């Protein structure tokens, strides 16, 4: 499990459950190529994205769907969703978390990166 | 204006008006005496709390009644309050602004000395 | 000035200054078309972006290179940058402001509309 | 563990460890006294606080030494400690999980609370 993501709800102090998280890998061309996608679970994370041996190095975008979360709930938010992207692996094999904590008018995120 | 607090809600995108501020310095006999309070403006900044004259060097606790804050709106926040502690430096021409990002369960300050 | 972003250093306690921003629109074929474009102010700060008339609504995209803010103080940061999508409503008379808090392998985002 | 604490590192992109922590209750006369302490383990979090049945309702103080974490590393931080006040157990027991996210000049804290 070298790419897990949590997602917390700092209104409601739980995890946010059930979000959209979609993951790309930048190609040769320049482009952003669908790598894994899935939902977050009753615990706010997300495990099996991925593998070590298909997560090769290369610049990734972490897209959580945060406005489908927040209408679900009846409130309208401000961002249309949350991108976190970075360059993973360039220097050897690395284990990456990438945390979230949603409000309706903003987000924080932030990575623990493991060797 | 040595010192000043500005207060955010993120739930609502906008300032975080009316918020109680009390301010406290720490005493000889370690004891949080008061030093200045004030309530959020309409953009939620509070200013003219202290000058350069009083805002000695020392210890300062910035407290913020979240709670009422989040109770007028009907919303049970998790904090009682929100608190920044910090040791005022003084070396060199510096203005303290701290700022508070508020949720019902989460709240995050920063500091920007310039 | 519908549109302001403001950019604080969570490690120096200090605004982040000379970073540059760049404002995209969502183009009726999905694509993310220059909108503008600046560099943050000794504030943090960044102003004159659009005008009224010509921020319409539409989804942005407001990317900000962290990265190279970053490496300028020598700090291999974790993010390639940091990016903010919103839908303008234009829906009452409103002005955005876009605040980033940025840390190396952090960053918090929150919009004020008044 | 119906108190747990997990501490992350904004600005190394790790957990925050062997960070002390110091709980505190709010007694009879308005006074703090002393209810539990402990350092953060490698991964950032401080487990075995209290227990069920000496979790009783009141409020409690989670008090966390940021000032000498970073002094540690050679950085001088804004805040002499980061402190989280909250009522706890008022409406049944409950399970607690305070997360902080420091930085130099800046934390952050949200808490999940569980049934
Ligand atoms: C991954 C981890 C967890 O949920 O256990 C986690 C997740 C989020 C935070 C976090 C807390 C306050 C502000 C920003 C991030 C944190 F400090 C730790």
């Amino acid at each position: 499990c070298p790419l897990m993501v949590k997602v917390l709800d700092a209104v409601r102090g739980s995890p946010a459950i059930n979000v959209a998280v979609h993951v790309f890998r930048k190609a040769a061309d320049d482009t952003w190529e669908p790598f894994a996608s899935g939902k977050t679970s009753e615990s706010g994370e997300l495990h099996g994205l991925t593998t070590e041996e298909q997560f090769v190095e290369g610049i990734y975008k972490v897209e959580i769907d945060t406005k489908s979360y927040w209408k679900a709930l009846g409130i309208s938010p401000f961002h249309e969703h949350a991108e976190v992207v970075f360059t993973a692996n360039d220097s050897g094999p690395r284990r990456y978390t990438i945390a979230a904590l949603l409000s309706p008018y903003s987000y924080s995120t932030t990575a623990v990166v493991t060797n």
